[PDB]
């Protein structure tokens, strides 16, 4: 896959809205797995005794890991695609160390895309979620391929 210049344009247009308070959409990406998908919760030690949504939005921990997320994400984002450098740090821990499977990603690819909806009601159109949803699904496609190079199976 292969994105035009103008469906990065729109990707990283709509970045410059995430940056502007990378800890509210971080938090809340977060929240959204964790309820639209509860087995994803099991994989974070930290978090896994969080239960209820009220829960988490008091959690100062979980918001900070929404940064340390969404941080990541945008340097891999704002490359277009040359983004090979980035991506081994990340596929070496979450198959080895984390062991994630690459299901788990398009999970967090539907909560990113569900709040930058209910973020930016009239600012994320048809065209910027499609834009952006080739741009996850290329880093999903990038990140099993790494997987393999490590000789795992995502
Ligand atoms: C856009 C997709 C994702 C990005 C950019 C991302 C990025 C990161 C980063 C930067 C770290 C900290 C350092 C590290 O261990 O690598 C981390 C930790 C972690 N990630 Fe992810 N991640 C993503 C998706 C996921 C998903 C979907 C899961 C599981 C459902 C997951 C599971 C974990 C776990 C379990 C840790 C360790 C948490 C801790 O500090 O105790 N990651 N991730």
């Amino acid at each position: 896959m292969v994105l035009s210049e103008g469906e990065w344009q729109l990707v990283l247009h709509v970045w410059a809205k995430v940056e502007a308070d990378v800890a509210g959409h971080g938090q809340d990406i977060l929240i959204r797995l964790f309820k639209s998908h509860p087995e994803t919760l099991e994989k974070f030690d930290r978090f896994k005794h969080l239960k209820t949504e009220a829960e988490m939005k008091a959690s100062e921990d979980l918001k900070k890991h929404g940064v340390t997320v969404l941080t990541a994400l945008g340097a891999i984002l704002k490359k277009k695609g040359h983004h090979e450098a980035e991506l081994k740090p990340l596929a070496q821990s979450h198959a080895t160390k984390h062991k994630i499977p690459i299901k788990y990603l398009e999970f967090i690819s539907e909560a990113i895309i569900h709040v930058l909806h209910s973020r930016h009601p009239g600012n994320f159109g048809a065209d910027a979620q499609g834009a952006m949803n080739k741009a996850l699904e290329l880093f999903r496609k990038d990140i099993a391929a790494k997987y393999k190079e490590l000789g795992y199976q995502g």
